DNA sequence: ACGCTAGGGATAACAGGGTAATAC
DNA sequence: GTATTACCCTGTTATCCCTAGCGT
């Protein structure tokens, strides 16, 4: 059994390496379930075969979150986050980082259910079989925020930024959320693009599903 | 008086492309 | 040389986040 640590540093056609690859398998219940929060929000699950294999690449301001989301797929993750600096059109800095996972049939499995032609779309009956309190604790990490940003507002309305997504799509969502979590959300607008809006009446419950996975952190985003 | 929104800004994300390091 | 492929890089906005001033 070969170890990460002897890999971690070889070249990318490296024997060792992808004898390293032949040992995985699948993606453990943790690794799946938040992918599917993590595609449905900041996540890029691509192929640069023919759908042979899939990678995902991560990307975000938040470093602690970045390290949270390379310890979970640790395993498929050889390298730390990498620190990205670029110039703005506006000659400012801006400062992110990146990581992404070798390419696996592994992978192959979250991918199969958004991709379409090296297309992402999102299916009918996603959030009823698959969208998991953890999902969803990723899914909102990622695309939650606030519905009112003002200070000292007692609103407790959330909302996830979907505005990637079709209207047709985001009702394929709402309707998976609404029915399996009783939340009572719907679809509102911005910047002409649909967004999901949650009532503030559903808040607690929203809260309670999510808790056990939202990092520190990341807290501020919640009312 | 003040809880709420819709309009909108400079990012903080997503998408793909290019290449240095191994194999044969 | 050609085939591989993880780790960067670059092209580009739809993003989260803010707030002027609207509604009651
Ligand atoms: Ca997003
Ligand atoms: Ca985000
Ligand atoms: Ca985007």
């Amino acid at each position: 059994n070969i170890k990460k640590n002897q890999v971690m540093n070889l070249g990318p056609n490296s024997k060792l390496l992808k004898e390293y690859k032949s040992q995985l398998i699948e993606l453990n219940i943790e690794q799946f379930e938040a992918g599917i929060g993590l595609i449905l929000g900041d996540a890029y699950i691509r192929s640069r075969d023919e759908g042979k294999t899939y990678c995902m690449q991560f990307e975000w301001k938040n470093k602690a979150y970045m390290d949270h989301v390379c310890l979970l797929y640790d395993q498929w993750v050889l390298s730390p986050p990498h620190k990205k600096e670029r110039v703005n059109h506006l000659g400012n800095l801006v400062i992110t980082w990146g990581a992404q996972t070798f390419k696996h049939q592994a992978f192959n499995k979250l991918a199969n259910l958004f991709i379409v032609n090296n297309k992402k779309t999102i299916p009918n009956n996603l959030v009823e079989n698959y969208l998991t309190p953890m999902s969803l604790a990723y899914w909102f990490m990622d695309d939650g925020g606030k519905w009112d940003y003002n200070k000292n507002s007692t609103n407790k309305s959330i909302v996830l930024n979907t505005q990637s997504f079709t209207f047709e799509e985001v009702e394929y969502l709402v309707k998976g959320l609404r029915n399996k979590f009783q939340l009572n959300c719907y679809v509102k607008i911005n910047k002409n693009k649909p967004i999901i809006y949650i009532d503030s009446m559903s808040y607690l419950i929203f809260y309670n599903l999510i808790k056990p996975y939202l990092i520190p952190q990341m807290m501020y985003k919640l009312p």
